[PDB]
């Protein structure tokens, strides 16, 4: 029945998905949309979307309210994520002017004030904060690691820095003269940031098991808790902060979350919103607008508190019926920790039935009540889906997130393995598979090498294979992240690399990998194939042309997803 | 959509295909069939088939008329073609007894007398003629290269030997006492052989541009032309001899061919047969039976002279209509030689239209008026198909066949390239692709490296990549074949290896390869991928698990064929 599968996977990939970016030109929404087979940028106003870009893009920079242009970010390296920036004047959609003062680099983030384009980027030798204005390009600061611009008000630039130990610092700079100041909390990590009318930095602070709001004065580094007019926020007791931002009327919008579902607050007061997860919030036409998604709702743009959709891709009825349910469960792991695990029940599988432990990437990411095309495709193909938030995940507090540091292929793998055991013991699973992309594919390899026999077969997509060789091929941002994750230990880099444990593998493995991935490079995957072959192991492989880690077309998504589904479907017929 | 493609490809692979092997037990036909998703062995006696084997096989040994058992040949190495032999008593189908005296080896051929099993096999160090009887296993003779047992009558064993220069010798042995006698012709190559009631060896002799029948007296090596009672055979002036064999009533059956179509003769008299190609001929309940195939007929078993089908997988009408036409054309090549080229016009493509030069394997093989699943799948996918009998091909005389010796990636490539020129100049092709498996995949790599720009893109399946490295990884039979092809020259082995010319590649390439292929091993392909990556070339790859050069399940066929069709369909949308 592999042709009905191809049709489903294609349709699931093809459904339109929207992301809210801001408000530009004359009170028009700026949205990034996956539509017509690729990622594009649109203006929305009444009913007509207007396409701003020509060729597919990856993202746009964050515009200040009402600015008359959009800065596209586009990979100009066939997936290697050397990106260039292209200005589109909102009054002349489809006319792109490349910003040639900026040589290609990995663009990490940025904001457009209308007078300066401020962005962070990584090259081979550094990560930096840059400003481009009418006078040309300037390097404001070199950063100690991944950094992201959060907000600019006047000359004050605020951002978030991964500058050591897995922890997130706040940073500020000056638009006119550059420099850098770093603010490190001893309680936890800063999570989102926005500059108040008073020129203090409002930030989410994620502590051991909770999250709150703080005010940082960039002049003296003083921090204090921020109390809001309404106490709905406090009383919600979020674990994590998704996003926050000052609206143009001075009110503070915050999206915060717990147990994989978020809520929206304006000056601390709850605003009704559809169940699942939300993104940015903007004031448009004097009304509140956000993005929304859930496990059964592809990302869409909705009005609050109505919940009425402004932009939404429809899911076909027959596909909707493929997802028979979802649940959040707490799996007990090796040390007694409770692993929050999202479960998707297939309507096309019995119970007990074939079940895939689909391991998330990052590692600093989470499985949540948010749309997941891979999880949906598995349900449509007749597999239940188990999605464990292993230690290292976001969404459950700083202490759980930091447990991974210095211990890749250790406790987090136990968490994945405990989720696998739960799926069988709880009676959901008749047979067990493992699948993941990126850090998830790492986990597949680690499970098959370190836990032979636990799974029937594994799918490893865009995998980490060898920390040591990857390190040598990585840009400045990735080198630093590798050092942080591995705790700067060569012994960890080696012992936790599954290329060094190939002899232990006993289960069928499918490798899937984009040839131009600059994060998880193909080179070590070739050596892994060589090891599998020399040792007589069973394996299959699919390498995808002219694509990298970030997939921005339906054609590339099909090529990275379909083989995995075919492979698992074929395994299930054994 | 790709899902309608998956469906047609699957259906084209799934249609049942039959090969006639002999007559066993109580006048029952023995057939090998691709059916129920794999290659199996069957008895047929007027009604439903009876399955002899359990797990899929590769082939059966050639039984003497009426023997009460069948010897299955099965790969027990997950595609690496280390096979074992399994006896099935024809009265107890489905019960297999492994012949343990015979360790796994590449079984090349063999005959079962009912009292002795005589076969040729290759190990790392030898190719040998073996006999297994009540007394155990005995090595009758070591052979100078690939050899195939053709017939046994009494104590006399006759076979065909590739014992130098691409030329085929006859050999004989004695079942009781072993040994080896080799008979060479200065005029050409022996093609098929059967022992007359007079204990002479009747053989087809293929000469420079023609074929005939000869009588070899194994006692003195004397040769003379064989005159048959009816002159239809000699007046047909075949170019090649497909098969010959004495029927149990003493009559000589011959199948011979010219221009990619065969004819069947019985004591020299033509018997009417369906247009296309025929396999072995047997007498069954006193009536003649053979296999038949054509470009629009999957291999089936028919009665002669009527042509009524005994066993036939019916080609669905809608798939039949996907081939709008076929032609045999004579492409003019670089040196004036005329390359007989078979052409399928797709009913789902305009003219001019996307066209694939689909290069056959071997190299000692031909494109003929014979079913080809790959070619049918390309027509169904909306490509015209061009299949050139490049120099080295069978069917057109000894001289054309031996031109390739000492010159791989030379003249034959010119023939393939002339075919591509013809497709464009004749007005068939709007755009050109190259696709092939095995020696065909070699040709793809050779075209992309030596003729950059001629093709839009290529599919290389189970390719020859590096003659030097493959030589070092080959068994005794393959090493010898490699020396024969390359003319024993280390310079040819290197300069005609496309891994040495990777920098020249400019077109998109899709590699497809079974992991356990022992003929065209995966190992050099991994190095090729390393080279393509290091040099920044666009490529995709699909490596198939637990399979080798000889595909014997529908699931493995889908895995080797579908990626090629997807890739070309995608290329066509550029
Ligand atoms: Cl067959």
């Amino acid at each position: 029945e592999f042709s009905r599968i191809v049709r489903d996977v294609e349709r699931l990939i093809a459904v339109e998905k929207y992301s809210l970016q801001g408000v530009v030109d004359g009170d028009k929404l700026l949205v990034v949309g996956f539509s017509e087979g690729s990622v594009n940028a649109y203006l929305y106003d009444g009913g007509e979307t207007v396409k701003l870009n020509r060729e597919p893009i990856n993202s746009v920079l964050d515009p200040h309210y009402g600015v008359g242009r959009v800065i596209l970010v586009r990979d100009v390296s066939k997936g290697a994520e050397q990106h260039a920036l292209f200005k589109v004047n909102t009054s002349r959609p489809g006319e792109e002017q490349r910003l040639e003062a900026v040589k290609p680099m990995r663009i990490l983030s940025g904001v457009d004030t209308g007078e300066a384009v401020v962005f962070t980027g990584a090259t081979e030798d550094r990560v930096a904060l840059y400003a481009l204005d009418g006078g040309g390009l300037r390097e404001l600061a070199r950063l100690p690691g991944f950094g992201f611009v959060s907000d600019i008000r006047g000359d004050l630039i605020a951002g978030l820095g991964f500058f050591g130990g897995g922890r997130v610092s706040l940073f500020t700079s000056n638009l006119s003269s550059g420099g850098l100041r770093v603010f490190d909390s001893g309680e936890g990590s800063f999570s989102s940031a926005s500059i108040s009318p008073g020129m203090k930095v409002t930030a989410g602070l994620e502590t051991a098991r909770e999250a709150r709001l703080v005010t940082v004065d960039p002049r003296d580094g003083s921090v204090e808790d921020l109390e809001l007019p309404s106490k709905d926020f406090s009383s919600y007791r979020p674990t994590a902060i998704t996003w926050l931002g000052y609206l143009p009327d001075g009110r503070l919008a915050v999206v915060a979350r717990r147990e994989g579902r978020s809520a929206v607050f304006i000056d601390g007061e709850r605003v009704e919103a559809p169940q699942g997860n939300h993104g940015r919030v903007v004031l448009w036409r004097g009304k509140l607008v956000t993005s929304h998604t859930s496990l059964s709702t592809p990302p869409r743009i909705v009005s609050l508190p109505s919940g009425e959709p402004l932009l939404e891709g429809g899911l076909p009825e027959d596909l909707r019926r493929s997802i028979a349910g979802s649940r959040l469960v707490w799996v007990e792991s090796f040390d007694g920790s409770r692993v929050p695990t999202y479960v998707l029940e297939s309507g096309r599988a019995p119970t007990p039935g074939p079940t895939v432990v689909l391991v998330h990437g990052g590692p600093f990411a989470e499985d949540s009540d948010s749309w997941d095309t891979f999880a949906a495709s598995l349900a449509a193909a007749g597999f239940h889906v188990v999605m464990p938030n292993y230690r290292g995940s976001t969404g459950y507090g700083e202490e759980w997130r930091l447990k991974i540091i210095g211990d890749p292929c250790g406790g987090e793998l136990e968490d994945v393995s405990a989720a696998a055991r739960w799926a069988r013991e709880s009676g959901l699973a008749s047979e067990l598979y493992i699948m993941g992309y990126s850090y998830g594919g790492y986990m597949t390899l680690c499970a098959l090498t370190m836990k032979p026999g636990l799974f029937k077969a594994g799918v490893a997509g865009a995998s980490v294979v060898d920390w040591e060789e990857m390190y040598e091929l990585s840009d400045a941002a990735f080198r630093n992240f590798i050092e942080q994750l591995t705790g700067g230990s060569r012994e960890i880099m080696r012992s936790r690399s599954p290329i060094n444990h190939v002899d232990r593998i006993k289960e069928p493995l499918a490798l899937i990998h984009p040839q131009n991935d600059s994060r998880t490079p193909l080179k070590p995957l070739l050596r892994l194939m060589g090891e599998l072959l020399a040792r007589g192991k069973t394996f299959e492989a699919h390498i995808i042309p002219d694509a990298g880690h970030a997939i921005n077309t339906m054609e590339d998504a099909v090529k990275i997803l379909l083989p995995a589904v075919f492979f698992l479907a074929t395994q299930r017929e054994r």
